[PDB]
């Protein structure tokens, strides 16, 4: 079964901000430091990220030539037809169909203002959402 | 496979008292609030209930107008057979068939007169039973 | 798939050491309670056991009369091959074959003299094997 | 499914730092004591190890011309490729293949100088892989 062509970049063009996937998890980068203790080596990075899913802190270091996945994110808005506190239960505006989504994949700044009614931004990441804020 | 036609009521219409399913569980309304934030909006109902068979507090908040699904409870009487620290043995007094329900769906109150030869009223919703109280 | 024939008693002729099988677990009976409530009612047994392997206390209460299943327990003596920290591994005397048997399924009392070169007393259940005690 | 001929040696044949196999975990001999109760019985061996990839304290004790099994160690050299908090990417410098270690399978003083293009001693034991030390 395919889903998708992988996507990547080098090492070395990747900043603060930028996505990567790091064993499997799509994860945002909060730090990147660059060094080269070969005389005539190639520089090396060293990548910090956190999950966008589980929110774990992960760490790649690698040379700055070497290809490095990034995730394909997809950004649609949505609107909350329900919200238990387990499960935010969406309708997609692009296409109307019901998607729901766990409680744990809803930025917490974006938890507290979570309502039915209320429009969400939501972010697809091949087969998992993640609401990032209400109204989008 | 199929089993039964899902059977819904307007959130609004709900009660304390009332039964849902929440997130799979069937559950019983503890509390229910209502608001209107929106000028010439719908009215929202937020939900409090518990769990009937792992009596866990549930929540949901949707419009007053929307569908939640409701559980068909069949009640009957059994006569227990045998009693374990972690089984009920029954005898179905409709058709006389053994039921074996785990200790942990028998209400708090009914465990202390749980005894061979004694009648409970008992529950069942899809393929779970629940032994309520002793007598029935 | 068959196995063996059930084998049941009345619970009214166990006593204490008699061996009998509670939620699927082999236990040996440690006490009895006898009690009548029903002026003309049958007798109940308040059974306490203990289970063969995982060593749980299980209790079971029941008419007098009704009938409850007795684990087939097949004895045998081995002979010690090996010990490591978690299997024993036994030569069967009868015919010769290699058995491991858990540790954990080995009686505190026969974990001190469990050494290459002894004989012990096995006990079968099903598919289970129990060292009981040295020599046998 | 073949794999190999499984290798073996008599027990007292092993020395401190030899290899062998304690209920499927490969282990390396840290501690061996002999001893002989009967007066015209076999001498026996009590064998202290240690599992090379869960670390684990594992002992076996039995006769001393009782065949114990040896683990096929395959040694080779590997270039880092890239190493995160959880997974070492190495390139296999004899077929230039790529192949992914846990950390969890890096020996403790090699995790200290794991950097993308040092050169490492992989040893592989069946399907996993445990890296010894840096150069190699």
């Amino acid at each position: 079964k395919w889903v998708m062509s992988t996507k990547y970049v080098e090492a070395g063009e990747l900043k603060e901000g930028s996505y990567v996937v790091i064993d499997g998890e799509p994860c945002r980068v909060v730090e990147i430091e660059k060094s080269k203790t070969g005389k005539h080596g190639s520089a090396k990075a060293r990548i910090v990220a956190v999950g966008v899913f589980d929110g774990g802190k992960r760490t790649l270091s690698l040379p700055v030539d070497a290809q490095v996945e990034v995730p394909i994110i997809e950004k649609f808005t949505a609107q909350i037809l329900s919200v238990s506190g387990d499960v935010i239960q969406l309708m997609d505006m692009r296409d109307y169909k019901t998607i729901e989504v766990p409680m744990k994949y809803v930025e917490e700044e974006a938890k507290g203002r979570l309502a039915p009614g209320a429009e969400v931004e939501v972010w697809q990441i091949l087969d998992r959402y993640k609401i990032i804020r209400v109204k989008g």
